């Protein structure tokens, strides 16, 4: 059921 | 369901 | 039923 | 019933 | 004054 | 005042 | 003020 | 004031 | 100097 | 200096 | 100086 | 100087 | 002189 | 001068 | 004079 | 002087 | 069946 | 059948 | 079955 | 049948 | 018959930080 | 006739941050 | 016959960060 | 005849960062 | 700091005489 | 930081005799 | 910071005498 | 920062005499 | 059914 | 069935 | 069923 | 079945 | 000066 | 200076 | 300056 | 100075 | 027939 | 016939 | 036939 | 017929 | 005076 | 003196 | 006085 | 003195 | 006419 | 006639 | 008419 | 006629 991962700095 | 993880800094 | 896990500093 | 953790400093 | 809702369930 | 609204499911 | 709405699932 | 909206599923 | 890791919702 | 983690919710 | 890391949500 | 990872959301 | 944050799950 | 915090689980 | 954070995961 | 961020996953 | 989440030195 | 996360020194 | 996330030195 | 993403030294 | 020897100990570790 | 012997402990680690 | 010996332990590691 | 010997240990590492 | 730790044991050994 | 470990182990051995 | 760590061991040995 | 690390290890050795 | 001398000094 | 004789010094 | 005389100084 | 004679020094 | 027989197993 | 017979198995 | 017979196996 | 008999295996 | 060890001095 | 080791000093 | 080792000193 | 190993001194 | 062994079997 | 070994077997 | 040893078998 | 050493057999 | 002198000084 | 004279000084 | 003289000084 | 004169100094 989606897998979202987000990196953002 | 879904796995959301988020790195912010 | 999601696991959704945030890390922001 | 979801696990939400949250870490932020 | 905004109304700042947060809901980790 | 934005309505800053966050939901972790 | 802007709706700034999130959702993670 | 833009609605800033996101969704992770 | 000194790090400063504010987070303003 | 000095770091300083405050977090106005 | 000082490395500031903040997230204005 | 000093780095600063700001994110207006 | 000596700051550091380390984490890790 | 000397400071440091470590988290992990 | 020493600032380093370090996550992995 | 030092100031490193490392993130691997 | 479930999630689990170890730091092992 | 469900999700891990390990950190093994 | 699941999704696994490890990090091993 | 997942997804899996290792770091090993 | 069965010699059977286990060391299934986890790490030993010295820590500083300050 | 079966010598079975083990090591599997977690590592063994040094740290140092300051 | 069987001699079996084993050592999977994750590896040793010095760290410094600072 | 079954001499089984393993190192399947993970890596060993020094690390340096700062 | 003199964060010391020795471990010079005289050895594990398995031995079998048939 | 004077971080020492030492392994000055007399070595694990498995013998046999048939 | 002085981060040491040795492994002078004897050595693993499996011997086998049919 | 002095970070050392040594392996001299007396070797491993699996030996058979039939 | 064999015979085993073992002389070590 | 054997016969082993060991001297080692 | 052989015979092992092993010498070692 | 055979016979093994090991001098070392 | 002096004789030695050590055997470490 | 002496005799020595060292053996390390 | 004295007689050595190390063997390490 | 010296007579050596060093076997290492 | 025999592992016979028998000395004559 | 016998692992025959007999000595006649 | 028996390996046989006689010494006749 | 026996690996026959006599010496006559 | 001097030092002497036999494994004389 | 001196010293003298023999495994005259 | 010197040193001296004999594997005669 | 000196020193001396037989294989004989 | 057996003469033996075994001197093991 | 047998004259063995054996000395291990 | 055995003359045997064994010196192992 | 045995004339067997065997020295190891």
């Amino acid at each position: 059921g989606g897998k979202v991962q987000i990196i953002n700095k």
